[PDB]
């Protein structure tokens, strides 16, 4: 499509994170009023999360089960909300300073981009004990991503680049991204292709897998794009931060 629709979520400030899950319901961190918010596909009425004692949630995902995962940047914690719980839980991170992004893979392991710590850190389901992961060289990483093949993806912020690690890896490769500036989330859908929000200019990218050349998705009037998520009909929703809005695009 060259066509976006603005998503009717209402009242957001600054929203920063997105996440869409099987059923098609979009879950944004609205990152101003320190609420995570969602709407199920075709409803035009948003539901507030049960979290407490957010401030200011950064990054969000939702896994398999429904369980929601978010970034409590503010807390330097992330907090999870089980399908239909009432009741958050903290997971067993140590010494986070403020993070940014969050993913979680099939296995149920958590993701995190701990951005003021420059590294990235993961933490096996049920495990009490994380681990922080082989990239070099990070500033400021944002957003997180991990494809089926377990490999890791990250915006590397502060660097103006996307950097990947493969399952087992101890060696990262830049992404061949051209002229990005503070890019700040990252997506892949089932083939492989990455989506980044090239926050600084206004701008969302995809670069197939093997491809040396990006595209630009055909988004208008974006400021300062945050989030990105895509979902398996290749539909590609975006956090626009500037502007208090997402908005997706069909395939």
């Amino acid at each position: 499509s060259n066509t976006q629709t603005v998503l009717p979520f209402t009242g957001l400030n600054t929203p920063s994170g997105v996440a869409v899950d099987s059923a098609g319901t979009v879950y944004v961190t609205d990152h101003g009023n320190n609420r995570v918010v969602k709407l199920a596909a075709g409803s035009n009425t948003q539901t507030v999360l049960p979290f407490t004692g957010l401030n200011t949630p950064s990054g969000v995902a939702v896994d398999s089960a429904g369980t929601v995962y978010v970034t409590d940047h503010g807390n330097n914690r992330v907090v999870k909300l089980a399908a239909g719980s009432n009741t958050q839980t903290v997971l067993p991170f140590t010494g986070l300073n403020t993070p940014s992004g969050v993913a979680v893979d099939s296995a149920g392991t958590v993701y995190v981009t701990d951005h003021g710590n420059n590294r990235v850190v993961k933490l096996a389901a049920g495990s009490n004990t994380q681990t922080v992961l082989p990239f070099t060289g990070l500033n400021t990483p944002s957003g997180v991503a991990v494809d089926s093949a377990g490999t890791v993806y990250v915006t590397d912020h502060g660097n103006n680049r996307v950097v990947k690690l493969a399952a087992g890896s101890n060696t990262q490769t830049v992404l061949p991204f051209t002229g990005l500036n503070t890019p700040s989330g990252v997506a892949v859908d089932s083939a492989g292709t990455v989506y980044v929000t090239d926050h600084g200019n206004n701008r969302v990218v995809k670069l197939a897998a093997g491809s040396n050349t990006q595209t630009v998705l055909p988004f208008t009037g974006l400021n300062t794009p945050s989030g990105v998520a895509v979902d398996s009909a290749g539909t590609v929703y975006v956090t626009d931060h500037g502007n208090n809005r997402v908005v997706k695009l069909a395939a």
